[PDB]
């Protein structure tokens, strides 16, 4: 039995390395955050990421936040988070609808505000509250 | 115990999802269909596969085929599938011996019988019986 | 449990199956090998290998050997292995400090013996003992 769990364990930490090595996803801790490369709105990219057995990518820690503005970096393009505020401006939510707790707005972040429902990362890792119909790298986390 | 279970099939879900989203491979079900994208004739295809530990692909379900033909559309190539009719013309069987259930014939076919042995995948995802000799997408599932 | 682990093997294979496939990694017996196609020098690879949890490659047969030699061939570059002779020379070590047993040098080699602390494998799969610091092609082991 621990011989079978052993073998299972080395076979997905080669997987997992593979994977690591060759850029084709980035892991922080226990999240494994990877893109497909394509720019698509927000609710696509929703699609895109449950269709894959994930999420749309949110941060929830510093290191969390450096790894999507790292890929955000590679892509030269921003990314839509998964984070809304549509009940009441001001007030952002994970998709589960938990409130949000780990933020890194760009200063004066958030406003702009008439309806900016979503939440967008620059390449500098710091997020804008946004429109959700602009076309931004899809990021999932697993 | 369970926590390393819980561990393995999360980290398992994270490597699938990667190669998902990706579009390394696409799974149906319990099945899983890939390619690297050569064209080959069948025997190759069967090597390719097998030493892949997989085997050439064949669907057994309308939504089997359905993938099988969206690799053929985007590779824009026909695919070879996992079934001959090597012995008596018009009786085909999987590779393994078993008579094929699942059928997806254009219309007319299989004909032009001289010895057409393989199967072939047009890009709308119907069947045409061929000659084993052409250069087709390798197509595998594991 | 067993259905349980049942279904875990097979998702591992097909996750094995597909990078396979798809060229993205070679496996021999329980090792995987795997390239990030980058070539930099010796402390640059070991710091790549294991950021994604793997090591610099070291065959220790000849199977191992030929996997290596096959990447190096496809990329057309030599390839440091996982060994120094950093204390004395000619006395090859693995970087766990263990004595080297399987050896491949390019007849008359090692030699040139100014300080050549690595080996790079050429691309016909023999070694060469060489400084550290040339561009060479990054292949870790899992
Ligand atoms: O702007 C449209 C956008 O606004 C809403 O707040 C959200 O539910 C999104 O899912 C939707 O796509
Ligand atoms: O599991 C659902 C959860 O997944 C990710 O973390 C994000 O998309 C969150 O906004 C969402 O609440
Ligand atoms: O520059 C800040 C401001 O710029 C634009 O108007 C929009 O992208 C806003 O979301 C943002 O707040
Ligand atoms: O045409 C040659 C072809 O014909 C046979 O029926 C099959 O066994 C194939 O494996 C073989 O490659
Ligand atoms: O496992 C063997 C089996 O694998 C795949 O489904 C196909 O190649 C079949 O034709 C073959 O019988
Ligand atoms: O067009 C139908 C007919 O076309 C060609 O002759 C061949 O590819 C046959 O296998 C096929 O039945
Ligand atoms: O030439 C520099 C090189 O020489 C030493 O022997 C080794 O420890 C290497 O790690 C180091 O990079
Ligand atoms: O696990 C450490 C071990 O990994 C690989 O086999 C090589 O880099 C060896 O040189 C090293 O001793
Ligand atoms: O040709 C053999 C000799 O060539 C060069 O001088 C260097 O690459 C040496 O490491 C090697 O031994
Ligand atoms: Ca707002
Ligand atoms: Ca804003
Ligand atoms: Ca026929
Ligand atoms: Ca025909
Ligand atoms: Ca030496
Ligand atoms: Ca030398």
């Amino acid at each position: 039995l621990q011989t079978e769990l052993y073998e299972i364990k080395h076979q997905i930490l080669q997987t997992m390395g593979v994977l690591s090595l060759q850029g084709s996803m980035l892991s922080v801790g226990d999240k494994v955050f990877s893109t497909n490369g394509q720019s698509v709105n927000f609710d696509t990219i929703k699609e895109m990421c449950t269709r894959a057995g994930g999420n749309i990518a949110v941060p929830r820690t510093p290191e969390e936040n450096e790894a999507i503005a790292s890929i955000a970096k590679k892509y030269n393009n921003y990314v839509y988070l998964g984070m809304i505020d549509d009940q009441t401006e001001g007030d952002f939510h994970y998709l589960d609808g938990a409130s949000v707790s780990y933020t890194n707005w760009y200063p004066g972040e958030p406003r702009g505000q008439g309806k900016e429902d979503c939440v967008e990362m620059y390449t500098d890792g710091t997020w804008n509250d946004r429109g959700c119909l602009q076309y931004r790298l899809a990021v999932c986390e697993f």
